[PDB]
């Protein structure tokens, strides 16, 4: 009952509006009767996929046992009463009035504002690494604003416990390891996504936007110069590595060139964020004790996990059979009943 495609969310959630389709399917925002306010509704059908079973059961268990905010919840989830039945599974939430990558298309951010918003996109970061989890897919997308700049980092479904070849929207985020289909990528890769996030929002435009997979790798290079072999310390093809280790030589492009207009402390975090060296790289402690955010920086006002996150059992081994019927039992609470 929406671009010809069912969205059975009633009685309770009512007056359907098209919001776009996303990473798993449709996104409406609805009407909730019970608490007479207007949610979004995510409608996913991932049981014929391994891997988005995977994700959906990711983002089910991660988002219902984390409270943060500056992280999504989960209101409601509705599905069939049947594992049988079930085809669809319609995850509700709070309704958020846009994300940070439709902000930056049309608004520019004062340098109080783009200190505000990385300190909220690092204070719930903070939390998620205090629970042992990388998001691994953080991006202006990813990160949601409501009416008065309060900032919300959702979409963990392709998060995993710190202990890749399927579909993204986009690469410019993905630290160097990722991109060089590394084994040992750390917390470290989502320091690097919150730099690039750092610097599209001081420019408005992206700072490694590649047209293609080594294009990727060029435009980083040719802002962050040409790696050493310490740089290229992970477990990566050798061939990929050589290849690197070859192309020709570039210097470090100074960030007040990229960015005269920047406040000088913001450009030095920007600088500790984007080393290509995962082991050089700021972590998230550091990051929010950087002058930078010295106004907003509060270890006693940032929550951290009661407990690392735990998925008891390994998920990734289990058939999209057995990962249906754990996204049932995670979804019997929400039932009438
Ligand atoms: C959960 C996802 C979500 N997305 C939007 C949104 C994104 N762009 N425009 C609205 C608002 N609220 C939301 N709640």
């Amino acid at each position: 009952m929406v671009r010809g495609q069912v969205f059975d969310v009633g009685p309770r959630y009512t007056n359907l509006s098209y919001i776009g389709e996303g990473a798993y399917g449709m996104v409406c925002s609805a009407y909730d009767n019970v608490n007479k306010v207007r949610v979004a509704i995510k409608k996913i059908s991932p049981f014929e996929h391994q891997t988005y079973c995977q994700r959906t059961l990711r983002e089910i268990k991660i988002l219902l046992r984390f409270r943060h905010e500056n992280i999504i919840g989960i209101n409601d989830i509705i599905r069939a009463p049947t594992i049988e039945q079930m085809k669809d599974v319609y995850i509700v939430q709070d309704l958020m009035e846009t994300d940070l990558y439709k902000l930056l298309k049309t608004q520019h951010l004062s340098n109080d504002h783009i200190c505000y918003f990385l300190y909220q996109i690092l204070r719930g970061l903070k939390y998620i690494h205090s629970a042992n989890v990388l998001h691994r897919d953080l991006k202006p997308s990813n990160l949601l604003l409501n009416t008065t700049c309060d900032l919300k980092i959702c979409d963990f479904g392709l998060a995993r416990v710190a202990d890749l070849t399927e579909y993204v929207a986009t690469r410019w985020y993905r630290a160097p390891e990722i991109m060089l289909n590394s084994k040992g990528y750390t917390k470290s890769i989502d320091i690097w996504s919150v730099g690039c996030i750092l610097a599209e929002m001081l420019s408005n435009r992206p700072i490694f936007p590649g047209k293609h997979y080594l294009d990727q790798l060029n435009h980083i290079l040719g802002i962050l110069g040409s790696p050493s072999q310490e740089d290229l310390n992970c477990i990566i093809n050798l061939k990929a590595r050589n290849y690197l280790l070859s192309l020709p030589h570039k210097n470090k492009v100074p960030w007040n060139r990229l960015f005269p207009n920047a406040d000088s402390k913001a450009l030095d975090l920007l600088d500790k964020m984007l080393t290509f060296n995962p082991h050089k790289r700021i972590e998230v402690e550091q990051a929010l004790a950087h002058p930078y955010l010295e106004q907003y920086y509060d270890p006693s006002d940032e929550p951290i996990a009661e407990a690392p996150f735990k998925f008891d059992m390994e998920l990734d081994d289990l058939p999209k059979e057995k990962l249906k019927e754990l996204i049932f039992e995670e979804t019997a609470r929400f039932q009438p009943g």
